[PDB]
Order: C-alpha cells, then sequence, then structure tokens
C-alpha cells in the first residue's frame, strides 16, 4: 500500500506548460514588421536575432535560424520553407466572427488561402501564411461544438 | 473630439489569443506516442488525421500533412523537413529544476542537443527535437531574470 503511493508518484510523467511559441525567422525585421502591423502584437522585448510580443497568454517570439544555429547548436532550417510547417490556431467566438475577422485582415494585406468556408470538421475557418513559415488558422465552431472528443 | 474617438476604435488592431499550437505530423500514430508517453500530455479528440491534447493552457495538436492539404489546400510541408521549424518553449521557475527536468526526460529517452548550460541571454536551458520538425525548450532565467526587456 505504502511501496504502491510510491510508485504512483514515481511513474507519473508531469505534462509541461507551454509558455511561448518561438517562431524560425530567416528576416527578423520583415517578421516583426508582420506581426505587429497586421495582427497587433505588442513588441515586450529584444535580443540579439530575436524579438517576442507582449501577453496575455502564450507569449509569440521571433528567432532568427542562423544565431540559433550559432549559439544552441540547434539545426534550425537554413533556408525558407518549401511549404508550411507548424499552425498558430485562434478559436473565436462564433462563425459570423470569422467573417468579420477576414474583412478586417484582408483590409490589412492579410493573404487568405480562401475565403471563410465551413468544414467537414465542424467548424467555419480561415487561413493564411505567416512570414516564418507558419499558417494561421482563425475557427469557430458550428451548431454541436467540437467534434471527435473521447470519453 | 468625437471624430478622434470613432477613429481611435478603426485604427486599433485587436490583437488575437493563440488557443491551439498545431504541429504538423507526416506520422500521426507515432507522433502520439511521443507526445503522450514522453512528455505526459493525454489524448483530448481524434479526427481523420487529427488528435489533441488535454489542457489547461494551450491545447497542443496534431495535424497529418496530406490531410492539410486535401482539406484545406493549405501546402503543409510534403516531407520531414531537412532542419528545424519552430520552437515550442517551456518556462521552469529555477535554473535547477532544469537539470532535474533534463535528467527525467532522458531517462524517457528524449535526447537532448545538449546537456544543461547556462547561455548569453541569461538562462539555463536545455533542448530536444520532436517528431513534427519542431524543438522544445525547457528554460529558467538565471539571476537578474529577463534581458532585454524593452521600456
Amino acid at each position: 500500500g505504502t511501496e504502491n503511493l510510491y510508485f504512483q508518484s514515481m511513474v507519473t510523467v508531469s505534462r509541461p506548460t507551454i509558455t511561448d511559441l518561438c517562431l524560425v525567422t530567416h528576416d527578423l525585421e520583415a517578421s516583426v514588421e508582420f506581426y505587429t502591423t497586421k495582427l497587433g502584437y505588442t513588441l515586450s522585448s529584444r535580443m540579439p536575432g530575436f524579438a517576442d510580443f507582449e501577453g496575455p497568454g502564450v507569449i509569440l517570439a521571433l528567432w532568427d535560424a542562423q544565431l540559433i544555429r550559432e549559439t544552441t547548436g540547434v539545426p534550425a532550417l537554413a533556408e525558407e520553407p518549401s511549404g508550411r510547417t507548424v499552425m498558430v490556431a485562434v478559436e473565436l467566438s462564433s462563425p459570423v466572427e470569422i467573417d468579420t475577422a477576414y474583412e478586417r485582415l484582408r483590409a490589412r494585406g492579410i493573404e487568405f488561402y480562401s475565403p471563410p468556408a465551413d468544414y467537414p470538421w465542424n467548424a467555419r475557418c480561415i487561413y493564411f501564411p505567416g512570414p516564418c513559415g507558419e499558417f494561421w488558422e482563425y475557427f469557430a465552431w458550428l451548431e454541436g461544438g467540437k467534434p471527435g472528443q473521447l470519453g
């Protein structure tokens, strides 16, 4: 009984809490320009080849690929990727808000892969590329909410 | 005065709130195995070529590259990337906790680029690749805290 309590303690894997999402850039200043002027992020800090933005929530950051290689030895992508590498998703509170966001973002020069549409996973979504190989999704659940939830 | 209040309303860019981080995978089941068994994430939902994990905080998700292309037209990377494409960062509460996390993770088969070290940006960090082109950073600030903060 006591040994079991010890066993349970030792084998539990504690899940980490992601605090910062750091995109790999090849042109920091152009990236900073995009997230600030197009998406409304505010600069919080700067270091060599690095900038990040204010919270709340996950901290969005940018770090030059060459600097990552040189300072950490992590082999960050040498050049701009040949396709999209990661997705950053923003849940909105209603499908109709998606169309509003689309028009505001499009007016600021955001280029979308398609106009707003309903998708087979029960969400209304829009998708756009950012300058660090990522794409962004704004989504809102249609009636019935999120499908596929496990029980 | 009234016109100015209207102007300020219209030109403010509202910053989005990232709710989900979705990695692009080429082998969903192997990815699911990594995040669950090595990092302690728990499955929350599944859809075709898709799985995500339980909160709190940002929701970690995985989505097959081929399915993204087919269902959204977003040109997700065709194959495994030639280098690291994005960084997921986990802030810990002290430098000494970094060395503890390193030993626990290493014991579970996480492969690190280097053992724990102090870096020139005033943090003690460890870095490891994941199966979706990303790498992970666990970091904790040394005495004096985060450098480069803007005023």
